[PDB]
């Protein structure tokens, strides 16, 4: 809410706060992370595919799997298996279930 | 007139004080004219929200009107309709999704 | 001669002489024969995905778009801008979509 | 020649070499373009579309018309009129016609 | 892991490592980072003359050695990247995945 962090994931730059990568759920990666290695504009520099990581972030914001129309959610259950966030992993594969 | 830039998720956006406190003035978007999230390097103001379910809210802001793409889900702008909490919008939303 | 825009957020770049040539009778066209920013963009508070189709009919007098945009976006811009002929083009492209 | 040149297609910095914007097209307007207008960043202005300009390059690149699902192939016809690369034209309309 | 490299494809800027460029394949040109590529830009990054938009899948496939893309990707436009990189699993992959859609 204060604390302002930038992350370079893969050559784009995301702008969030620390309270949403260490809340919900503080037993991740990503939330351990920010409790190393700088980059040429201060961010923290992660090689991920950031195409795949919106709807990481967008969920740690607000907790809910939103996507647009034939984007593979294989993508993005890799990435939350990386960040290790379980809930989106969960809501990934009954959401792989049925398409 | 005046012309601000905002820092949505890490993507700039640059509108003007009129659009954003304007139609409608009972939103915490329209209340963030009076706090202490101005400062980046670039002068924008930081919000952390997703950008890409920004780009409609912004354009309803500009003239009240919701357009999208195909294949865009909604639910990601309802969301951030709530966030900023433009009511009127939500309403749209609503009766949007109610058929699709 | 080259011009900048800012559009929404966005930067666009053309000669002065597409926006003025075709469509001399709407407000794109007089913005631009002589408010901006520090890279001494031109300001403008309006959508640039939807942008983007109406500078390109700037350009070589054609409305081409791929699948799945909504049209409706561009004639808003359309109308906001004002290019009457692109108008035309667009709601007989909704009559039929 | 074999230089990196930059090239400002309506407000979109493409990164390429003189050899790809020259051979594989020497009759043609780009190639004849860069043998010998620049912005700040010494990038060379070309007043077209970029969304439609790529698929002119990579063309460029390796010779073949390579473009995802939904792209209306006449704005890339139209760039193609434009920068004047015949064969490109040709494998364009032999693609319109069957749609 | 520990050595950050930046990439300037076509124009469009990717930061990876060294470590994700030259293992899981040590033998395709890319590994031509093993080493240190003596042409850069200002910023510094290493020029490539191919399609970002198209190295993305091929990049990401360097990362967690899978293929992924959204609906509606032309799989050849991949495929000719792959190629041109040299990553020979892929361009298998690809093409046992082209045979069929």
């Amino acid at each position: 809410n204060a604390d302002w962090l930038t992350l370079n994931v893969g050559g784009r730059y995301f702008t969030t706060t620390r309270s949403t990568l260490v809340n919900k759920e503080p037993d991740s990666m990503l939330a351990h992370m920010f409790k190393n290695k700088q980059d040429h504009r201060g961010a923290f520099l992660i090689d991920r595919s950031p195409e795949y990581f919106e709807p990481i972030l967008n969920y740690l914001r607000h907790g809910q799997l939103i996507v647009n129309d034939g984007i593979n959610l294989l993508g993005v259950l890799e990435e939350a298996r990386f960040f290790g966030i379980d809930s989106l992993i969960e809501h990934l594969e009954v959401a792989i279930k049925n398409s």
